[PDB]
């Protein structure tokens, strides 16, 4: 469903409510301290030493109220950068709704980033102090004989019923709309820092709440990666809409069956490869979900959704959605939801196909993909260098390129280091012909760029004898080949 | 193609640009006054008693400073409303054009309007003058008897070479974005007085361009209805933009037909009535592959016939451009109070809302209703009038829940796209549940009317009613059936 | 005092507050129904009969909840405009609160607008409705023949105890910045209608508050002329602010002298009249050392009354200190100002511009001209009226380059602080230059006046002095 | 003078002026490439090997097109940073013309920074290369052995006749709002480097010419530090109105008097130093040109214009002092008053805030604190000091103060100087060269612990704390 025209006018009304300060606004839109309304999958251990299965909104105040005095008794003040190496939404999730009451930024890092990288990364940023579990908090007590070190490299276990007394008196914090809450960081091609603020992380969200959109109450299974920006906005978003939100860990799209069957979730969100890996594996109910909200680099047809009909009337029809978003750290939220087509920029954003001068090029030429939007990070932490060369024209470019036609809808081709040129071969772009063209291809990369010509190879039931065979794809469609 | 990246910065610099100044700016910018920026009609007697069929920057430049001073002389002062009663979508361009330079309003007022009606509407916004042409001008002077009588009821032939003298010395004028520039009026259905202002009337044009959109300098035939705020915001749009601008002032299908052939214009601009004539036409060796886009503004609308004359230039898998069989059609969604189009693309679909736009539909207490929902149509816009001249009761009226309804019913799917359904007040209750006559009209492919007949059922009245189809076709509710959906 | 940062944040958080909500938001914030908000002076009586002298806020609501209905089941509707006719403040600031509650229009009118002028600027109105008082209900049924007839003239007598059923389920209205809650009128020189939203209305309120400016919980006494729409404003704003506002009906100095005494508030509005005669008076046995401030208006004022006060400084200690004498603000106001927009030697200073305002000194062509020389005031504001009711003809043509002309004459120094000399209207042109009369009457008023004799007219004339009771010119400066 | 209506709305029109193409926009407006624009001292050396007394428009746009193409040739590319140390506002203003058509950020370093440390500010900004003078460049080349080195530490000698060719095909560069085109620097610590980009550094400014205040074309001599954001913007606006602008370097009472009497300027810019040791000069010299001075950090000779009770001009004696407030992050002046501050100007919002960061009441001592699109959107590289000088939604301007109803602050300390016992020092010290007409004072001591306070300052007292104290018990402060 979607939220009632109380809850909608109450948020709308609610000049300071943002990342920062998510929880603590609902009780004053009248919820109950007692209604459920975070799941938890089992990987999260509580102070008191539990492995809750669900929170409500007063235990998630206490979870976070304790984590607080925590940080606060152990040194953390207001706009102090805490790094937090994990790999569960919901630690990520929990630390930040508890450093945002202290006025804290919650600088979030997937342990998983490559070792001697991660150190570089942490390091750079020159926050306060670390908190892990710990399967990996033997190598980060490293970053204590940094030159300017942590105060602390601390475990969540050490965080005790109780500690929540050493909250400060004014707790919670208020936010003003520019007050850091949040960092986060690239995923591969030294990872960028980008720093979040109370009012951009929710920018995208209350423009879409304010049109009539994303603002549904239906029940969400967040299976994304949990350091990721979305993670923490869908998470954030949901318990603002009162949506029951769910946290899944595991990112298997076998992991997500069983949790798409246990939970039974309407809406489901995830990154390309967990839906690819449910794609793959008819006795499966996936009767409930409507919708599967994707983003990153045939479960559908086992669902149902809701449409009108020429009675003006609901429809079922059969088969659930798929909505391939367009998003990036950097990028806060979704900029567009629809070559690969990403769709039309929304309403909060600007998008532009740009040129080497920086020029909106116009519609059906290639270029690099360029937006604009209150809901982009402020800047790269600690790092204007980066961050103001990563501009052109106006816009924010977002290293991909694309083209766009007279209505304003994009198309990914491929990423800007990607793109080969060879007497220009946009590989993501070539590489989806292939998969199309050829149904057996399960997988295909197409490999002097965007600097000087080269030469192109593919990488793919049975075998051809080679280039003759992708080669046809090519001619049919009309590519170059390899 | 698309303008420049050197005329986009420079009017995308040009703080000062709107509605009001356009021919003013242009040179600025460097056009040269010995180019065509106008192609006429031939319908226009010009002040050397002449009826060119094509004006120069310079030319325009020139007849427009003659109006203007005819007016500053006849007593026209800043801020003054002038209406202009006539039938061409030139006259309207001239005298707006000049007002504009003086300061003045130019009040557009379609002759065509039911006599007592049209000098209701017209005493209503208490105007300095009358600008009109002999059709009209014997019973226009019946403004004269007005309690508040305008100081002239004028003639376009009384502007002579030479009365440029008598404008002002600061022309042009300096307008502020908040100056008005142009009254529209609505149709019947008294009609609203929607005034526009610099910035208004060009918001959304600027806006666009600024995203890369509606800002090409092709060839555009504006067939539109002259008095239309949509005939003058393409207008003053495409002078611009570089682009050529043809005005034609008959909007029959024949005539536009060879407007098409004769000019070869890349867009048309006409209403869905002139678009529909053009369909029953042979057709057969008619050239209209010179259109890529044909551009509508409650006629539904074979016009598939037409398009398939055309072509339109798309981009093929070898991510180079593509000519394709058959051209555009859009059938924007327009009303007086909207200074530029809102909405770009079961139902008549109007489009997904533009970036400088807000739609909603919208409940009875003005609660924005969940996709699927049917209500009424609603929207915001800095492109929407400020007001109803003179009427600040009915224009208050009509906004609910934040929103100023347009007078039309309808749903938007889960993307925001929006899909017509009716006109509030056309809508029939039945014991069964409501009855929208519009779609119920375009749901057995001449004309249609789902009436209905019995008493109070409107959206708004509680009260069923019965709904009856009335045919026009011939050899003489099973349609209805074949999909969802008369006795 | 401030109000305390609690208040300050809630206020500032609450995207829906406007003029036309401020008491259904007041509980949202905390407040008790219990508590005392509006003091009244016995001359308005209430629906059950009485004559209350203090509502609260429980009570007011109630009050409001009834006018609410009576003009739900006379067929008020959202966005329909009534015409109030009164002379009383509390009947204005009561009616105002009940028809912002269905979402209409209060359009205050002055009764003492002369009789054929008072039905033209109604008729031009196209009112759903009139509710005045016995005083002028029977003239006031002429409007029962205008060619769009009111759908009711009535008393604010038939207001009865229980009429609240008939309000509207969703009551409170929910208001959109841009809707109409107010229209105020023009003193005359028929008036101007100015329309305010409720967004407007509170536009400068609340972002003086968002400096910590004008935000007190100070009583204050209001006798100011009720159909001003500042004199709606301070109150609304007072219980805003959660300061105990005092309505006082009566301008004269003797009443409001008693007021003082009375009430014994910090701060008064009033008409520059209002205070000059209060400066007439003994003032010997009379206690004024509660009023900290004076806040007042083509009238010119008055230094009795104010030594007869006090007033908070900061001392060489850096701490406070109270010292002789009260403020006296002299604002500037128009209906169409909404709220002021100038903060407060050679001419009558108008002050600084504020945050939220614009201001100019004109030519003809409507250029932005130097300091040090003459012109017409002009400004901008998110406060401004955003035009005339039925009157678009008459608005365009107050504005000249990009500016709401006032209707006066000014100059402006090097600080941008501008000073008023006269009215567009009362200047006289000279052989030998420029006279402005208010100028001149103000150097004028030896301790023991109207110079007469055009601005945009070419004509020279010359100019006498009339007192009621040339050298005082010569020696100030002037011809 | 006031500029006329025409450049009023030309400048108001163009949406693209800002700091980034000031003189590139000026042609545009119908300036004269021929016309005088910028006065120099004689202490600058053209890429000719000249030493102009006074460039004109297209002159300067010459002597900009050599050092962008020195630069667009030595590899210096669009959003890259350039470290530019020096001591000359004629220096630091050339380079930063003509690196933001470049599309560059001109660093600007002060070369008597302390060396060490001056070492730490430009190795952490991380620039491409440096640009320096023969008196400081020598160990300007120790920055080639930093981790991530600087392309080239040059000298300005390198830029010769004929480098403009190299410049780029698309010059001037076309500047986005937000495009960085300078970073300045602090003057209690490690400085901090503050980045200030296309509209921020000319927003104030603009915002004052539309209100028709700071538009005048009056001559104006700037002996203002050359590195400061001051010194920049006073020099844009100079050129942006038409004003003859005047470059001294040297800071000397004794050379600006001298200066003041070459040039005859109408108005003097200069911080608080300057105009003192002026002070203590002479009588037997011509300030009658001045009509006003414009101070900032931390007279009888002049006359001003005045209105008259005839409504018309009164040349008064003595010229205006104006005590401007503003630092290198607040990007332009934020409060005028002519130690009262001022009240701020439309386009900024100030506030005297609590240790919660509650707006606290008039009359009550706290931290200064203000809000505008003037301000800096950040330190150089270090979001970490940025949000930390940021309390309540105000950017501290590092000082404590209090304001009365009208919302006018009067500074009383830096807030690193104030004692507890409370003795605000900058306020305390006034107060004794107020009661003693003496030389200069300051006042010594648990800062916002307690501890007790101590002075520092012709007859000599005997018991010069029995003195001193005197003044404070009349004066109603602590003593000392
Ligand atoms: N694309 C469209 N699809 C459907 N209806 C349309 C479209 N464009 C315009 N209309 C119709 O045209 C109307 C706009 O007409 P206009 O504003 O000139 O006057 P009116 O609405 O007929 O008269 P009145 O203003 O008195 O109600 C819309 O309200 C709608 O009914
Ligand atoms: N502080 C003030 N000093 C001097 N005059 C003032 C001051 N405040 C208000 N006024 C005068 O009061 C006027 C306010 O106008 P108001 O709307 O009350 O009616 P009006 O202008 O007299 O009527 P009309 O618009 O019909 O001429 C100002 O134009 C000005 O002349
Ligand atoms: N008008 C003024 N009155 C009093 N003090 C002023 C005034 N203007 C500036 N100052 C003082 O000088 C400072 C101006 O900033 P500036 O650019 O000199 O760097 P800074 O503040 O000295 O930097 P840092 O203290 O971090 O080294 C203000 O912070 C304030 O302390
Ligand atoms: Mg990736
Ligand atoms: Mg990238
Ligand atoms: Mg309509
Ligand atoms: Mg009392
Ligand atoms: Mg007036
Ligand atoms: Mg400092």
């Amino acid at each position: 469903m979607m939220i009632s025209e109380d809850l909608r006018q109450k948020v709308l009304a609610d000049a300071a409510l943002g990342a920062g300060n998510v929880i603590h606004r609902l009780p004053l839109y009248g919820r109950s301290l007692d209604e459920e309304v975070l799941w938890l999958d089992g990987t999260w251990r509580a102070p008191d030493g539990s492995r809750p299965e669900v929170l409500t909104l007063g235990g998630l105040h206490e979870v976070v109220a304790e984590y607080a005095g925590f940080y606060t008794r152990a040194g953390v003040r207001a706009k102090d950068a805490v790094a937090i190496v994990s790999t569960s939404i919901t630690d990520f999730a929990l630390n930040l709704m508890a450093l945002t009451g202290i006025g804290a930024i919650a600088s979030l890092v997937n342990a998983n980033m490559p070792a001697e990288t991660r150190r570089e990364y942490i390091r750079r940023q020159r926050v306060v102090g670390i908190m892990t579990r710990e399967p990996w908090h033997a190598d980060l007590l490293a970053h204590l004989d940094d030159d300017e070190p942590p105060l602390f490299v601390a475990l969540q276990s050490e965080v005790e019923p109780g500690n929540r007394e050493h909250r400060p008196a004014a707790y919670p914090f208020r936010h003003a709309p520019g007050d850091p809450i949040l960092i986060s960081h690239s995923s591969g091609t030294i990872p960028k820092s980008a720093f979040h603020t109370h009012e951009t992380l929710f920018h995208g969200a209350l423009s879409r709440l304010a049109d009539g959109l994303d603002c549904s109450t239906r029940k969400r299974l967040l299976a994304l990666p949990g350091h990721h920006v979305s993670a923490m906005s869908n998470t954030l978003l949901g318990l603002t809409l009162g949506a029951p939100v769910v946290h899944y860990t595991d990112p298997s799209g076998k992991a997500v069956l069983d949790g798409i069957e246990k939970h039974r979730p309407t809406i489901v969100f995830g990154f390309t490869h967990t839906f690819t890996e449910m794609a793959a594996e008819t006795d499966r109910d996936l009767t409930s979900v409507e919708a599967y909200y994707a983003s990153g680099d045939r479960l559908l047809d086992k669902g149902y959704h809701t449409a009108t009909g020429p009675d003006l009337k609901p429809k079922k029809v059969p088969g659930a959605i798929f909505i391939d978003m367009f998003g990036s750290t950097e990028m806060g939220y979704v900029l567009f939801d629809f070559g690969r087509c990403i769709g039309r920029p929304m309403r909060f954003a600007q998008a532009a196909v740009v040129g080497e001068d920086g020029s909106v090029l116009p519609p059906g030429q290639v270029g690099r993909l360029g937006v604009r939007s209150k809901s982009l990070t402020p800047g790269f932490w600690n790092d204007n260098v980066r961050w103001h060369k990563q501009w052109l024209g106006g816009y924010f470019l977002t290293g991909d390129l694309a083209y766009r036609d007279a209505a304003n809808t994009f198309y990914h081709l491929d990423r800007t280091t990607d793109a080969i040129r060879t007497e220009f071969v946009y590989s993501a772009y070539t590489e989806e012909v292939l998969l199309r063209e050829y149904p057996e291809i399960l997988d295909c990369t197409v490999v002097f760029g965007w600097d000087g010509v080269a030469t192109v190879y593919a990488l793919v039931a049975e075998a051809p004898q080679p280039t003759a065979w992708i080669n046809e794809a090519l001619g049919r469609a009309g590519l170059p080949r390899v």
